[PDB]
């Protein structure tokens, strides 16, 4: 009947306006706070642009053809809206591919590339992505009846003519869907694996605030660190504490030694007693009583909590939550994207099977993509939610 036309058109109207003021809230929220506009951050601007395109322009022109079950807004409205739902649609995937390599270079390369994301790259990825999408799908979703000599589309509907075909819709779906998919799969796992992955090299950078150096500051810095260990052997104070500290706790030693040098950190009779005591609750309280812990409090409190926990736990808070947050970016594109693609690909063997109605619930399920992307920047970053409440 009608009663369920209504509630049809209360429900696609509700996801609709909370995809646009869900995504405006980020664009104003990017706008005003200069400090949300880092580089992987640009990136999330892209898909907010994307997703407010959609919420605003797509998923209202999909409402009318499911409750008048006809288009009545022209063939080139219809060509138009096939191209701006496909266009930017396909741009919010390459976002996706950018982001997941913009975070794999910095786990697996990270001397020859964190020093090099600027907001020029950042910014010119984004341009490309959008350039590409629209070249790939506007002259085959515009030009492509023009070429034929006529237009297979009938009149009160509204598809792809070029994709007429389930075996070129397939093809599309495997290119645009299916290969993504599986790079930022594999890449992700190598993300959410290689995240400790945590030497003391590593460890000092963080520390001094240092950078990527060259591949003979590389050379420089391993002769330091070794020439560092072979003095905490010598010094008849530290061997001790050193031999009875395991790998974690002896690298938050060297990096003691790196600061103060061998001599400095003997000084820490009582604390360097409890370390080979392993009484690390009170060695970790005591260090924190020290000259050390209130000319450098930062540096410090890492150390401290390295000695205290025995593990990495203060040198992987950012790059776990920067794999937290691509995880519900791409768990939230992995369901929402995947029954529409399953059906291209069920429909690529076999003629009536896929009813009308699941094309269009399909259809539905990756617009709510753009409606879970802005959550999932206030479900994991604490900075987007600050910036949500000043709006
Ligand atoms: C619901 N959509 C509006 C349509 C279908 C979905 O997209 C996808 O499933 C597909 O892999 C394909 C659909 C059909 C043949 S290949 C992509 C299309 C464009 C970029 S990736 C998500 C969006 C996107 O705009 C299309």
């Amino acid at each position: 009947t009608i009663w369920q036309v209504v509630f049809i058109a209360f429900l696609t109207g509700f996801l609709a306006l909370v995809t646009i003021i869900g995504n405006i809230l980020v664009i104003v929220a990017f706008k005003v706070n200069k400090q949300l506009k880092t580089v992987n951050n640009y990136f999330l601007l892209s898909l907010a642009c994307a997703d407010l395109i959609i919420g605003v322009i797509s998923m209202n022109l999909f409402t009318t053809y499911i409750i008048m079950n006809r288009w009545a807004l022209g063939n080139l409205a219809c060509d138009l809206w096939l191209s701006i739902d496909y266009v930017a649609s396909n741009a919010s995937v390459m976002n996706l591919l950018v982001i997941s390599f913009d975070r794999y270079f910095s786990i697996t390369r990270p001397l020859t590339y964190r020093a090099k994301r600027t907001t020029k790259r950042a910014g010119v990825m984004i341009g490309l992505a959008w350039v590409i999408s629209f070249v790939l799908w506007a002259p085959a979703i515009l030009f492509w009846q023009y070429f034929v000599g006529k237009r297979t589309v009938p009149p009160g509907e509204c598809f792809i003519q070029f994709l007429s075909e389930p075996t070129i819709t397939f093809g599309t779906a495997i290119a645009a869907f299916y290969m993504p998919v599986t790079i930022m799969t594999i890449l992700y796992w190598r993300i959410y694996k290689e995240t400790e992955k945590m030497n003391i090299f590593e460890m000092l950078r963080i520390d001094e605030g240092g950078g990527s150096g060259g591949d003979e500051a590389e050379k420089l810095f391993n002769q330091d660190v070794d020439a560092a260990v072979r003095g905490i052997l010598r010094n008849a104070k530290l061997k001790p504490v050193y031999d009875s500290l395991d790998a974690v706790r002896r690298a938050a030693l060297i990096n003691m030694v790196f600061q103060m040098g061998e001599t400095g950190v003997a000084g820490f009779t009582n604390s360097l007693r409890m370390l080979q005591q392993k009484r690390w609750d009170e060695a970790a309280v005591n260090l924190a009583k020290s000259r050390w812990y209130n000319q450098t409090p930062n540096r410090a409190k890492r150390v401290i909590t390295t000695f205290r926990t025995g593990t990495w736990d203060a040198y992987l808070i950012k790059e776990k939550k920067a794999a937290q947050t691509l995880s519900a970016i791409l768990l939230a594109f992995i369901i929402t994207w995947t029954p529409y693609n399953i059906m291209v690909l069920v429909n690529t063997f076999c003629d009536s099977c896929i009813p009308k109605t699941y094309w269009n619930l399909g259809y539905w399920l990756c617009y709510i993509n753009s409606t879970v992307n802005p959550v999932c920047y206030a479900l994991c970053n604490k900075t987007f939610r600050t910036t949500f409440k000043t709006l």
